[PDB]
């Protein structure tokens, strides 16, 4: 299980907490130099448990599948609340055993399915370290409609953070101040698996991707990475997600 605590949080903590989070999924090969994930694991250890606390010390465990960094569902008091999706109903099975009830969310953990059902696109979200206090906040109380932003603000925190190097540095300038994910953060995020993909499928072809990935960047618009020596490769990308799963 990896910890976060808000209180007391600063930059550092919060790399040493994403660090460990990276460090807490298993891999075997690692691709360029890049962890690559695991096709799959089974049983219970595909679940990386994350026990998040706020400024006041209120706690939700968050349950994550570790073969895609995919957060699954989160324990809050005595309710376990899970995505309205097929993996999220297999891994009812076996995180959480001990809640007195499990809610089934209505919509799935998908980015599409939780702007729609939040009201508001990711870039119109806040997101940083004060909204993340905030989203353990929300989720420890159901609600549906504001459970979809927290979850957006949750993803992008962790998940998204352990993926790129690029997005941890956002939140960590985001420490006690929000704003919004700049196009870059947002472009990262949607290409995770086409970059994985492309990585992957260089090695045996010099390094060169077969298909270039398009991304916009820090000052503004369409940016292509056609081969690994990129530094979006060298230096942002984190962990990759096995072809098996794409
Ligand atoms: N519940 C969740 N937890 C972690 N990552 C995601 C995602 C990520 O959203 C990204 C973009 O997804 P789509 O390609 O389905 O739009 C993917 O990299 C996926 O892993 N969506 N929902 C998530």
């Amino acid at each position: 299980d990896v910890s976060f605590r808000l209180s007391g949080a600063d930059p550092r903590s919060y790399g040493m907490f994403i660090k460990d989070l990276r460090n807490a999924l298993p891999f075997r090969e690692k691709v360029y130099n890049i962890p690559l994930l695991l096709p799959s694991v089974s049983g219970a250890g595909r679940y990386l448990l994350m026990h998040l606390f706020n400024y006041d010390g209120k706690t939700i465990t968050v349950a994550v599948d570790v073969t895609n960094v995919y957060i699954m569902g989160y324990l809050a008091d005595t309710t376990s609340y899970f995505f309205n999706e097929p993996a999220a109903e297999l891994a009812s099975q076996y995180v959480f055993r001990d809640a007195r009830r499990k809610i089934t969310l209505p919509y799935s953990g998908n980015y599409e399915r939780l702007q729609i059902a939040a009201g508001k696109p990711r870039e119109k979200i806040p997101i940083g370290l004060p909204a993340l206090d905030s989203a353990i906040s929300t989720l420890l109380h159901y609600d549906s409609t504001a459970a979809a932003g927290a979850l957006l603000v949750l993803i992008q925190t962790t998940a998204e953070a352990a993926r790129f190097k690029y997005i941890e540095q956002q939140i960590q300038e985001r420490a006690y101040r929000d704003e919004v994910p700049s196009l870059a953060t947002i472009s990262l995020e949607n290409s995770w698996s086409g970059l994985s993909k492309q990585i992957q499928l260089a090695q045996g072809n010099n390094g060169i991707f077969r298909t270039p990935i398009v991304l916009v960047d820090n000052k503004g618009n369409r940016v292509q990475i056609t081969n690994v020596t990129s530094k979006v490769v060298t230096s942002n990308i984190q962990l990759l997600l096995n072809t098996r799963n794409i």
